[PDB]
């Protein structure tokens, strides 16, 4: 078989960017690994920049995240007994955030996907990319047991952290850069309303703690724990009462417990690779980096990535413009290295760190009191958490 | 004797506190371990807030100031092959800063004080504190060999860093935040033109420089060196080589070079002693805080402390108000914890640390193009460099 652009890996990046390139009549294929129940069951990001947002509704998927998604103009910060909120809307000259479940957007695009006919293999086992630096590259994979061959002009690698296209550039000409905090976030689902319109991000003695939501009925909360604890040691109970204890108290009164729809932990790290391309191999989305998730940048950061890599790929086909696709990775990177610092930042003030002196304490605090306490602070953290202009 | 307030140490914050407490009419005594010309020979800092200049116009030592001071609209910062300049008085609500020596304005103040009759005793040898707790405390030193005692009712520790009020504090009673930096900075004083009418700070590979000045003849230069140097292993020759490889070409083209009048290697450390005051004694400048010289703000902090001192003994000498001292430190402290983040955060953007891995090179790079190129970014330096309002 052959196709114009083969994407590896049906996460939001890949089903995006096929989803778009499809509308704009530029043939691909899409393989992943798992099954659609097991993407679909994945929980993860909640915030959508404008940008994204915008996306989705270029590709044409957008009806019912126009119809179930919120509209957020602030979100508030809870430190040392006070509650602070940014108000984004003023702060960042008009501009909000929408919260709308990556797990919606995914089944939105899913739906999207099988309704135009597009091509979807899915258990596509063990594949493998050739002659990336070719012509004509080409991407091998098994299905049932047989192995097959697919050509290609290009292949997208949307394959996440730990997929194969990554792996698949000679190591020699990356350039990686990493950070692994001492801590994870145990989220909890729960089918509960909300404590907050708006989220609460807290910074305790006893560490991070955020108040999320999904919907009006629909909540997703998060402590920050030790890398040493393990789920099955956290009952339902044991979260909520720890949660509490890292709230304010008008807040965790007003709070609606109940039982856990999903509970995990999932540990914090930075990372960012150099270049972000191969020949005709260009990485997109968790394949390329990664960002703690107190920016809420993961998600967002994908979809800046698949609409640089959709728009260059519409110059190629478009107007045989191919030079252009050179100029991906230093696009790109521009962005990613202003939201790792974002989320670098937001991580380092919200979170308690292990052997932390006296000194580093209060300059924690500090960093709060100034930032949340100056109107230049305030929309410091406003555009960034808008999200910064596409280029 | 008897006075009022003993002021102990004569450097800028003792001098300034005794001027303003001369001209209200509270009578004040000054002792100084060295002599003036010892005090005089000192270099040190160069920039000056409005809240200061403010000050000095109150006490009444301003004529020189303001003929040969010269006043500061914005800075540059370099980085990465360019140069941007912060417009701080566009930025900052139209507050400028003004470059004028601290020898100078040690030697206005001097001056003032010998021709108002006040009194000030000079090489008062090992300067005793005593009953700080009760309704008459004391102060005992030598002079010529002759153990004096001088009977107070308030006594301000303006003895810098290594004074003995700081250590006449039960150290159960303070709590001390501390954090030094493994680098210190080489200055060099030289009768030459600066080379530009601003400073210039410069983040390089080979470490930080900076540009500085004292007037259009004479100019004030720095470089980051490790703690393990010694002066005598820097010729002005070696100086000067150093500088220029650490500036951008056309700086380093228009440099004037000449011989030192003054150069001299100074550690770099952030100190802060909570609370600030015990008894009749009161913490004020070095004595109570040290910041790093990146931000310009030991001297500033200084006369931060001394104007709320100030008001605060003149409100208990001429309202009866003697409850109001109790607040010294918390006022102090708010400011003083404000300005620490900021000379840390300007440290920690424009020097080079030892043992920094890749990822935090590439946040350093991107801090500083994120904080360059936002308008509310430059707000955020602007406001907290031209100094934050007195409270
Ligand atoms: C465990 C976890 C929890 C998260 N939680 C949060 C959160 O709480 N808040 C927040 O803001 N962000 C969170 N994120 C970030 C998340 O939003 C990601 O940024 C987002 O899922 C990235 O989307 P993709 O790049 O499409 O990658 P994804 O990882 O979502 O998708 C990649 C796809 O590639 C497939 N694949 C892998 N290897 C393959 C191979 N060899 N061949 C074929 N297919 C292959 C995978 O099966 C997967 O379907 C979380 C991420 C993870 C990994
Ligand atoms: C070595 C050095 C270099 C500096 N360089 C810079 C710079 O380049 N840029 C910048 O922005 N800042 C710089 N600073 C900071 C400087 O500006 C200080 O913040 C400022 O001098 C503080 O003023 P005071 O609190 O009055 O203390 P000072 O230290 O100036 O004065 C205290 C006085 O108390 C006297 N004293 C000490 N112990 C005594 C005792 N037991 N009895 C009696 N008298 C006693 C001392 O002799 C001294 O005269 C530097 C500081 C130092 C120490």
């Amino acid at each position: 078989m052959k196709t114009q652009v083969a994407i590896i890996g049906a996460g939001p990046s890949g089903l995006l960017l096929g989803q778009l390139l499809h509308k704009a009549g530029i043939d691909n294929v899409i393989l992943e690994r798992q099954t659609p129940d097991y993407v679909l069951g994945r929980i993860r990001a909640g915030v959508l920049e404008q940008g994204m947002v915008d996306l989705l509704r270029e590709a044409g998927v957008d009806r019912r995240m126009a119809r179930d998604g919120l509209v957020h103009e602030g979100v508030e910060i809870a430190f040392a007994g006070q509650r602070r909120r940014i108000d984004l809307k003023r702060l960042s000259g008009g501009k909000t955030v929408t919260v709308y479940g990556q797990t919606e957007v995914t089944r939105d695009l899913m739906e999207a996907r099988e309704a135009c006919g597009a091509t979807t293999v899915y258990q596509a086992a063990e594949v493998r990319l050739h002659d990336l630096q070719g012509e004509r590259p080409y991407v091998t994979f098994e299905r049932d047991g047989e192995r097959l061959r697919l050509d290609c002009d290009y292949i997208a690698g949307c394959d996440g952290f730990h997929g194969i296209s990554r792996q698949s550039i000679p190591a020699e000409r990356l350039k990686v850069f990493e950070r692994v905090y001492p801590f994870g976030w145990l989220g909890l689902l729960a089918d509960t309303p909300p404590v907050s319109h708006e989220l609460i991000y807290a910074n305790h003695p006893r560490g991070f703690a955020l108040c999320s939501q999904r919907s009006a009925t629909r909540s997703r909360y998060y402590v920050q724990v030790p890398l040493t604890e393990k789920v099955e040691d956290w009952s339902d109970e044991r979260f909520w009462t720890e949660l509490k204890a890292r709230l304010p108290a008008e807040v965790a009164e007003k709070l609606v417990t109940g039982p856990s729809l999903e509970k995990s932990i999932a540990p914090l790290r930075s990372f960012v690779v150099e270049p972000m391309q191969h020949g005709r191999l260009f990485l997109a989305g968790d394949a390329a980096h990664i960002v703690p998730p107190t920016g809420a940048k993961g998600l967002n950061l994908a979809a800046s990535d698949v609409s640089t890599l959709y728009r260059l790929l519409l110059k190629a086909y478009r107007e045989g413009r191919g030079e252009l696709l050179e100029r991906y990775s230093a696009i790109c990177l521009r962005r990613i290295w202003k939201a790792e610092r974002f989320s670098w930042w937001m991580t380092s003030v919200l979170h308690r760190f292990p052997d932390t002196d006296a000194f580093s304490q209060r300059i924690q605090q500090t960093e709060l009191e100034y930032y949340l306490g100056s109107e230049a602070g305030l929309a410091t953290i406003a555009e960034n958490y808008v999200g910064l202009p596409y280029e």
